[PDB]
């Protein structure tokens, strides 16, 4: 927190919407099998 409280969401979009959306959504298909 601080004033806009934007950092928090700005971090979750990376942790949540990147680790599981860089090689686990349009690519694991070409790896698991």
């Amino acid at each position: 927190h601080a004033d806009g409280s934007f950092s928090d969401e700005m971090n979750t979009i990376l942790d949540n919407l990147a680790a599981r959306d860089f090689i686990n959504w349009l690519i694991q298909t070409k790896i698991t099998d």
